[PDB]
């Protein structure tokens, strides 16, 4: 047939990381990004965060359908997303950097989202290994919040008091999709935070998300 | 038969669900492909980019060959090439926007009405739109009606050349208000006028960290 | 299209990815700078930021290794098929800390298939203001920490932490640590030792070849 994930593409001998186009499951196309370098590669790439030039402060809509550059930062979209983490069994990966270059990661057994009538609902496997602790089950079986949708498990907005989306709660221990503070910041949880990383005053220098069969 | 089934611009990609900015190959008024840069995020989504700077990386102190048929790099600074941009604003209405980034992050920007550049043999001659509207202020109606100049060829009102004076590529008339194929000069500079300026913006003295100019039909 | 020449010919002025086809009909991704000397180069090499780590192994450097968005080493059996059939001029393009720029360039470049190590085949040089550091490594074997083949008796690869066309050992280390500008450790970052010397680290550093 076609490739389907980044996974087909590298076991193809496509070895050098970039956007590729692969085959959703509906088939039709859609180019992602693929991580062929990381922890043995293979990754799809939903999400990146490098230099704060986007704003991810944004809408349901457009999370919806996704929104950034493929030269630099990216929501690949929720109706995306959904539809990549669907039908065999995606392991999600996430990789911090600090304004050192310390590396630090979160590994999950399994990652799904999902479809927009469930509210793009996180279906988190349990914290495998990584250096950065398990900031996300916390944000397991909670739906999608964005600035002009409150879904969160909170009386305020946390979308909007933390200026970010995410599955939020009451509200956080992660918010990867905030605002691009640099570093230690005083304004509390709003920046690119990972609770048991480097809590909740410092907003890494890069951020990805990404996916790949188990 | 893709010239007859393919996008025309990157608004016809956006209408089919191209979300993501990047380059996308798009057809040209005479079937001829094309891979343009299309910014999906700003101001509503849909723009064909024609020029980037962003880091000094690329050297555009170019002649007017160079200029007319495009340089530069999809992975970074780079200017479309005249036949291209007129090829892109011939048939149709396509409004321009232009976008600033200085070294404090700020972001400013300008946009109009309508931007239209002729042929090669009317020098590229620039038809401007009226001023829509912009934090960057207007510097370019000054522009309107002028051919394109470059280093190796003179075309402005200057008696001398604007393009060597000023170390750049433009729609120079006598000589400029904004210069955004000038010198990667880094902020604040001594030497005058010869950054990637725009007057109203932050003067004949600043040259900006980012420079994009786009467009998508009217 | 068969390199980025043919490519350039066809009106493609923009350097960028494009998929040419190997000599035989494999296609293949390569960067094309369609800009430098003339452009038509395909790019095989590329130090900018250091965000890539360039000390690998044989398998690694085999197949090629980094990203499309920045570093890479287009993998040795890529080099080889690419410079298979024909003649290729090579160009070495390097940038310092200061923006100034350097290179070199040589009548023909080659390099043989695994079985042979990769054996690296050179012409003469022609010109460049970083001079001749290249030379001296002609008709040797590519080394890596895991598979030595110079001629040193201790290991280049991991004394020098690069992968290159090691002898006793090395002139040239462009596939060395990315060290950013002078640095007191001898000889072990991105080093072109006719250029900035054994203890300076360049900014950039491209390798690139072209139909001669
Ligand atoms: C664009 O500029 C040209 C000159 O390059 C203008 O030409 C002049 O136009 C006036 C009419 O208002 C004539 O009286 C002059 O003699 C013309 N000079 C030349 C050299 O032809 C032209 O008018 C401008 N066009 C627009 C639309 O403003
Ligand atoms: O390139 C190899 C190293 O660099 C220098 C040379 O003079 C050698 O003596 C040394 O071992
Ligand atoms: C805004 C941004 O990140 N773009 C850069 C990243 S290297 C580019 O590829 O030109
Ligand atoms: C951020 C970046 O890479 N630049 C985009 C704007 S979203 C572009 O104009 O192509
Ligand atoms: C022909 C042209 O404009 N290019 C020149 C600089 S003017 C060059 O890069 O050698
Ligand atoms: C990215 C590349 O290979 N070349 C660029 C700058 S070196 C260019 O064509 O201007
Ligand atoms: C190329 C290289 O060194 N690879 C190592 C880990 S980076 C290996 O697992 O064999
Ligand atoms: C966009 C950019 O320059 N980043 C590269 C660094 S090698 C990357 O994404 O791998
Ligand atoms: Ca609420
Ligand atoms: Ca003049
Ligand atoms: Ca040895």
């Amino acid at each position: 047939t076609g490739p389907r994930t980044c996974k087909d593409l590298l076991d193809r001998g496509h070895f050098l990381s970039g956007w590729h186009t692969i085959y959703l499951p509906d088939c039709r196309p859609l180019t992602v990004l693929c991580d062929m370098d990381t922890d043995g590669g293979g990754w799809t790439v939903f999400q990146r965060r490098v230099d704060g030039s986007v704003d991810f402060y944004r809408d349901w809509a457009t999370y919806k359908q996704g929104f950034g550059s493929r030269l630099g930062e990216f929501w690949l979209g929720n109706d995306n997303i959904h539809a990549l983490t669907a039908q065999g069994t995606s392991e999600l990966r996430t990789d911090l950097v600090d304004f050192e270059d310390n590396y630090q990661f979160a590994k999950y057994r399994s990652f799904k989202v999902a479809d927009e009538a469930e509210k793009y609902n996180l279906v988190l496997g349990a914290f495998v290994e990584g250096s950065a602790g398990d900031s996300l089950t916390f944000h397991n079986n909670q739906s999608f919040s964005t600035k002009d949708q409150d879904n969160d498990l909170n009386t305020g907005n946390c979308a909007v008091m933390f200026q970010g989306a995410w599955w939020y709660k009451n509200c956080h221990t992660s918010n990867l999709n905030g605002r691009y503070l640099r570093g230690t910041h005083g304004s509390f949880a709003n920046g690119i935070n990972w609770k048991s990383g480097k809590g909740y005053n410092y907003s890494y220098k890069v951020s990805e998300m990404k996916v790949r069969p188990a």
